[PDB]
């Protein structure tokens, strides 16, 4: 099992991001605001987050400031880009992984298990 929250504009464009990862059989949440996510952020506590990185895109901002507001946290959750990648090294550096071609959904499913959580 495993939450992944993310960050998308246009029910069109959210609606195909989440048909390929509700496939893979994850659950993933589409906001509209990143303040949404952190309401929820906080009480689901994801352990991957992905947000759109495209023109329309500015919510995601939000996203960021909190992460560097508690940056260091134990069990270091994961961020993914979706289409273009930053052209700040400070995204990239935080970065966990660039979205744009990637070969089938799986290598998405590989980073996700790359963490291997023991219980």
């Amino acid at each position: 099992a495993g939450h992944i929250l993310l960050l998308e504009e246009e029910d069109e464009a959210a609606t195909v991001v989440c048909e390929m990862l509700t496939a893979a059989g994850f659950k993933v949440i589409w906001l509209v605001d990143g303040s949404t996510a952190l309401d929820q952020l906080d009480l689901l506590q994801p352990i991957v987050i992905l947000m759109a990185w495209p023109p329309p895109d500015q919510s995601c901002l939000l996203l960021l400031q909190h992460l560097r507001e508690h940056q260091a946290d134990p069990h270091p959750p994961l961020v993914l880009f979706l289409g273009e990648p930053p052209v700040d090294p400070l995204l990239t550096a935080q970065a966990s992984a660039i979205l744009s071609k990637p070969l089938d959904p799986q290598l998405l499913l590989t980073t996700l298990q790359g963490l291997c959580p023991p219980n």
